């Protein structure tokens, strides 16, 4: 898998008495001063590649007919196989920096507890849980716009409980219309008085909304934000709004309008993770994610056949917590249904187990090449609810770079919809008509999915965030990079490809209850039960 020679590209690309183009020979040129740079970076290596690989497409291109073309297509493959070898052969310790990241409101002490497990066992890691000490009423305005909706969706409902079929369809549907007023009515007031006062404070501006419009108690607010402001600050947390030069001026507005505009913590949280690794390096991780555990605490523990990979690894878990008790509360339900001799088992390999780095897996040393950000998977896809990046590695950079280019044709399609619309249903029609009349064989799968970006969060199965700020960007990025693109939005890449870049699978356990609770944000006709059953089971 060494990339073949200059002399080699002309036995391959050889066409007997062929002249000699201007193109080709760039084409080689350039190949054999790749061969002459082994001092040079990673990085800069992978740039003499990607310039080779638009010169050869550039030669493609001026002669479609040519008789070096199914070589040439061949030597493309090489170059895409020579990013893996640069990869592979660049491998250097992470900054020992671990990330978590908790904005919008209190942090629990489910979240508490994760972590915890984390810092216990990473003493040589330094421990950030990211806040925005500017930010912790976001949940609480989400909670009440979504309140109010909710409950006048429900006055319009009021004598239909039974019949035709007002079901939970028409309920989200005709509450999001009202959802949508609300928020646009927040997002108005909140953007006159940034135009008015950009010292202003996010918060406060929430509880002065709060107040005259829910009236919400100041009082209780400012209690409330003084209460998130100490447990986050007792508990390692890391202010965004201290940290100088992380901000790339266009993603601090992404994240922003995630925060601010549209509530949606998840997307804000992509945003801020992939910079805050780019500024910083390390590991990132959501704060449902547990350690590792040790390969060799429960390797003579055989699974009883008719159990699955997956429960077994939560099983596993269950163990630990029912005998050490580390995260109080966390569940039994799987573990307690084997045979009680697997239980037992179970106790005895925890027995002769001292400390918590016997029981988990420290991450110590993880290496990871300037050129890639490794990615958790779950289900044969990328999930980034786990991340390692070097400081200013490159992928970093193609992940931001598509972050950027994704939410520029929202935004640019998107603002000059809501702007002209006298509610939701117009808005949508005008921004999905928007979105058609640029899409492509490329970018329409892409367009397809961030149709809904105005239901994230108050709809079930909206797909816009991952194509903006999650696993797509992601894949995304690993295609520029093996392909040396700068625009990838329709993926070709398959999961073993992929692979290459997949988180290391011994140093995180990502089958825990607070996950496993998490993939159940299907479908909830029960909701519109739940809201349907709050009139009729009080005062
Ligand atoms: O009030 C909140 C809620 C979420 N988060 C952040 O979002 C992360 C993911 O939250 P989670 O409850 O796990 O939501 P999911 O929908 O299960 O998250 C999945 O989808 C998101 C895509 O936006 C990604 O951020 C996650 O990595 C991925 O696991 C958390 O760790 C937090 O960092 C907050 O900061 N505040
Ligand atoms: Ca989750």
């Amino acid at each position: 898998m060494n990339l073949v020679n200059k002399a080699q590209l002309q036995k391959m690309a050889y066409v007997k008495f062929r002249i000699q183009e201007d193109e080709y020979v760039a084409i080689l040129n350039a190949l054999e001063e790749y061969h002459n740079m082994s001092e040079s970076s990673v990085v800069e290596k992978y740039l003499k590649l990607k310039d080779i690989n638009n010169l050869t497409d550039n030669y493609l291109n001026t002669y479609k007919k040519s008789g070096r073309n199914k070589a040439l297509k061949k030597f493309k493959e090489y170059l895409t196989m020579e990013v893996l070898e640069l990869k592979n052969n660049s491998l250097t310790p992470v900054e020992k920096n671990l990330h978590f990241i908790w904005i919008g409101g209190q942090i629990n002490d489910t979240a508490i507890n994760y972590i915890n497990q984390w810092k216990d066992v990473n003493s040589d890691y330094t421990v950030k849980v990211f806040y925005d000490s500017n930010a912790f009423l976001i949940n609480t305005l989400k909670k009440t716009i979504v309140e109010s909706a909710t409950n006048n969706t429900l006055e319009s409902f009021r004598e239909n409980l039974n019949d035709p079929e007002f079901d939970y369809n028409k309920f989200y549907r005709k509450r999001m219309e009202i959802i949508y007023d609300k928020q646009k009515h927040f997002i108005d007031y909140y953007k006159s008085q940034i135009e008015e006062n950009p010292e202003f404070i996010i918060d406060n501006i929430i509880k002065t909304y709060l107040s005259n419009e829910y009236s919400k108690d100041l009082e209780a607010l400012n209690k409330y934000i003084e209460e998130s402001l100490n447990k986050i600050t007792a508990n390692n947390g890391n202010d965004i709004r201290n940290l100088e030069k992380f901000a790339d001026e266009d993603l601090v507005r992404l994240y922003n309008q995630e925060l601010v505009e549209r509530w949606n913590l998840a997307a804000a949280s992509d945003i801020l993770r992939i910079s805050m690794l780019k500024e910083d390096g390390g590991v990132y991780l959501d704060v449902d994610m547990l350690p590792g555990i040790q390969p060799d605490l429960f390797k003579s523990i055989n699974k009883p056949d008719s159990i699955t990979n997956t429960s077994w690894e939560m099983i596993k878990l269950e163990a630990i917590m029912k005998y050490k008790e580390y995260i109080p509360g966390y569940t039994s339900k799987n573990f307690d249904m084997l045979d009680e001799e697997v239980q037992r088992s179970f106790e005895s390999a925890l027995s002769s187990k001292s400390d918590k780095s016997e029981i988990f897996l420290p991450l110590d040393d993880i290496k990871v090449s300037p050129l890639e950000v490794k990615i958790a998977f779950a289900n044969n896809s990328v999930i980034n609810q786990a991340l390692i990046s070097l400081k200013d590695s490159y992928c970093s950079d193609l992940v931001i770079n598509q972050i950027k280019n994704r939410y520029k044709i929202l935004n640019d399609n998107l603002n000059p919809s809501i702007n002209e619309g006298t509610d939701f249903n117009t808005t949508m029609k005008i921004f999905s008509d928007k979105l058609a009349s640029i899409s492509n064989e490329d970018n329409m799968m892409f367009m397809i999915k961030i149709t809904n970006y105005l239901k994230v969060g108050f709809a079930p199965d909206v797909r816009s965030t991952i194509n903006l700020s999650g696993p797509g960007v992601y894949t995304g990025a690993y295609q520029d990079l093996l392909m040396f693109k700068d625009n990838s939005t329709n993926i070709h890449l398959l999961e073993p490809e992929l692979r290459n870049f997949e988180f290391p699978k011994t140093k995180i356990s990502q089958l825990t209850e607070q996950e496993i609770t998490s993939l159940w944000s299907a479908r909830a006709k029960s909701q519109f039960e739940e809201y349907k059953k709050g009139y009729f089971e009080g005062a």
